């Protein structure tokens, strides 16, 4: 792939679909001027993922605050993406979310990102933070069973942030 | 670049290293098959971020003993200046007596397998990577150098992979 460290993140157009519920199509250079953690998920309808996602989206605020967006990626459509939203979180959907979604159907993205599973087309779980310049900081790739943290995550992204900004406080 | 992909053998290696005994050893990759591998870069010796790391994982071996998992270190500094580092007391900036090996990659072609060697600088970013006890990487970790990793974190994945190990085998 393409994401290499210190370097910009591989740009993506991609339909996701996003909190309210509806498609809309967005570039991670929408979100120039924040950091981003831009996450990959295998695919819909699973039983790993879900717990990421719904963490993710959960504490979707804490993220905020840190002036942070997250971004969850699938090869599946977004129609599926939204199929799972909207199934009832009592009988195992995401229910509504905080964050959007993205469908990468021509599995472009993941190649670009470096977590195609060439030999069955879905992504690894990969997860990247992006700072606010769009410079790749951090790269995660999970193998398929293995799910990631949203703690060390955002231990991540705070940390990234505090080392940015060390050269530019008062000299008091 | 670089050849660590997630499923694959993990890039072997054969370097000298500075063993927990203070000797110097080369070792491979692969002489570790049987165990979990937790494989670690950082960009220097003698640095403020990196020490913190190194006796972090040093200090908590143990707890990767427990689970049958070897922790390896590694940079492009000299077998030597390792050994400098060790022989600094911890209360004085060195690292002290590590309960870890640290290998040697003056050649930097271990970082370049590894996929984390920075261009145009000639040291590693800070990577860590997680190898089964079959030799297959499952897992891959890079920070830019000025963020440093977690035991608990590693720990956590290195678990993971083995509670997932234990459901789904075809031999
Ligand atoms: C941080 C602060 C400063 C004052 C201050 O009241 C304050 O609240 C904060 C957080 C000082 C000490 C003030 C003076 C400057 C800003 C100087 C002066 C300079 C001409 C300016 O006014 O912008 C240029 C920047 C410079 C040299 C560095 C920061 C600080 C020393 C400063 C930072
Ligand atoms: C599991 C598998 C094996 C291959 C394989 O392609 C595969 O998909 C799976 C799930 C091997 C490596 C194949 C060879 C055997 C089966 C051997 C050979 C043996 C004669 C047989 O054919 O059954 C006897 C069993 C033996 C010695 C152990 C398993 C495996 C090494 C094997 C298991």
């Amino acid at each position: 792939g393409n994401a290499k460290i210190g370097h910009p993140a591989p740009n993506f157009k991609a339909t996701a679909v996003m909190p309210d519920g509806q498609f809309k199509d967005i570039s991670l250079s929408d979100y120039k001027g924040k950091y981003v953690v831009f996450f990959f998920y295998p695919l819909d309808f699973t039983f790993v993922s879900p717990t990421e996602i719904i963490a993710f989206s959960d504490r979707a605020e804490e993220f905020k605050k840190l002036n942070c967006q997250v971004i969850g990626a699938s090869v599946d459509s977004h129609f599926s993406h939204l199929a799972w939203v909207n199934t009832p979180k009592k009988q195992g959907g995401l229910g509504p979310m905080n964050i959007p979604l993205v469908s990468d159907p021509k599995r472009t993205i993941a190649q670009d990102y470096g977590v195609l599973k060439a030999d069955e087309g879905i992504s690894f779980r990969g997860l990247f933070i992006i700072d606010d310049k769009g410079i790749l900081r951090q790269i995660t790739v999970n193998d398929l069973p293995v799910g990631r943290s949203v703690d060390e995550t955002l231990r991540l992204v705070q940390a990234f942030q505090f080392t940015d900004k060390h050269g530019e406080v008062c000299p008091a």
